[PDB]
């Protein structure tokens, strides 16, 4: 079996991507944020505090004939950006791009952080990391991908994020049409439960490629590119006027500046992020200061290859026994 769902940016900045997902019977369509950095599939529901819902589409378990309460089951999650959500758990039928999975754990939000209520375009999340991260207790649950794995033609899903445009999430197959050249596969470490890999180095603009091992995670749920201080400083050093602002909390540059591209290594291959992708617009409406798409990871504890880097390549998440990450130019 296979599945193909179109993923759409929530705004002109590509801050995040939402993908339509069918939940329940009859189907209740919710726009979820596919997150390979988390392993929980939670959604705004009829249970969420009415005060914390602002325009989001809610999942109403009582309206689904295939929905059953997972007695005693609870969930609580907190993301890097500080966001938070919690509540009870239901099991229902979930379909993505035609690919159906029965008995999927659907975590209905009872409490959501302000950041979420603020986001009207995102109805919930679909974690695509490794199931070891699931927050459901006392019985941990499996992710949607883990539940589909067996039924998939190939235990894989690909990420084809668009720049200022829609992209595609495919399950069970590799569209050899969506990329150029060859796919370079690289080893993945599951130890932390992330799609953790090791980049082989980087280059700023047309500069010399620096061979250096960069351990990071493929995170579709993260907007920007978080790299080590040294790497980030070398990039922004090539942008006249760019600087690290304590007030804004990151590297900003003159909106009139031309951003050099960023090259990251995967094996012997090279993925180039056009400079246009690194521009995240005015820090504030009307401001002439722009937010950089490449920030330091010094405070996270881990480097994150977020949307900024991922959307520059066709990404294959091989959920095989020996998971691997595939990167191809597109
Ligand atoms: C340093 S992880 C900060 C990161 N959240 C972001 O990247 C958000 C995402 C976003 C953007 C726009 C609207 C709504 C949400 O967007 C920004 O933070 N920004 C920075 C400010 C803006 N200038 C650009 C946009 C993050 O927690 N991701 C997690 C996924 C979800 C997606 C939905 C919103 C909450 C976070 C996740 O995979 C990260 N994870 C990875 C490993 C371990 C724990 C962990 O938790």
């Amino acid at each position: 079996s296979t599945g193909s769902a179109t993923t759409t940016p929530i705004d002109s900045l590509d801050d995040a991507y939402i993908t339509p997902v069918q939940i329940g019977t009859p189907a209740q369509t919710l726009n979820l944020d596919f997150d390979t950095g988390s392993s929980d599939l939670w959604v705004f529901s009829s249970e969420t505090t009415a005060s914390e819902v602002d325009g989001q589409t809610i999942y109403t378990p009582s309206k689904s004939t295939t929905a059953k309460l997972l007695s005693g089951a609870t969930w609580s999650i907190s993301y890097g950006d500080g966001s938070s959500s919690s509540g009870d758990v239901y099991t229902d039928t979930v379909s993505v791009g035609g690919l159906t999975v029965t008995g999927q754990a659907v975590e209905s939000a009872k409490k959501v952080s302000s950041s979420f209520t603020e986001d009207s375009t995102i109805d919930g999340l679909l974690g695509l990391a490794f199931s070891t991260l699931n927050t459901v207790s006392p019985t941990q649950q499996k992710t949607f991908f883990d539940n589909a794995k067996a039924s998939l033609d190939s235990p894989v899903f690909t990420a084809d994020l668009g720049y200022h445009a829609p992209g595609t999430y495919n399950f069970g197959f590799i569209d050899t049409t969506a990329y150029t050249g060859s796919i370079t596969y690289t080893a993945v470490s599951t130890k932390q439960g992330f799609w953790e890999w090791t980049s082989t180095g980087y280059a700023v603009g047309s500069g010399t490629f620096k061979s250096t091992s960069i351990d990071g995670i493929a995170d579709t749920g993260t907007t920007l590119l978080y790299l080590p201080a040294t790497v980030v400083s070398a990039y922004w050093a090539q942008v006249s006027g760019a600087k690290s602002s304590s007030s804004v909390g990151g590297y900003v540059f003159p909106c009139s500046a031309t951003l050099p591209s960023f090259t990251f290594g995967v094996g012997s291959a090279r993925i180039v992020i056009p400079g246009d992708y690194i521009d995240f617009g005015p820090i504030s409406t009307g401001s002439s200061s722009c937010f950089g798409g490449i920030q330091s990871s010094a405070g996270i504890g881990i480097n994150i290859f977020g949307d900024v880097a991922l959307k520059a390549a066709f990404v294959v998440f091989n959920g095989a026994t020996t998971p691997t990450l595939g990167f191809a130019s597109k």
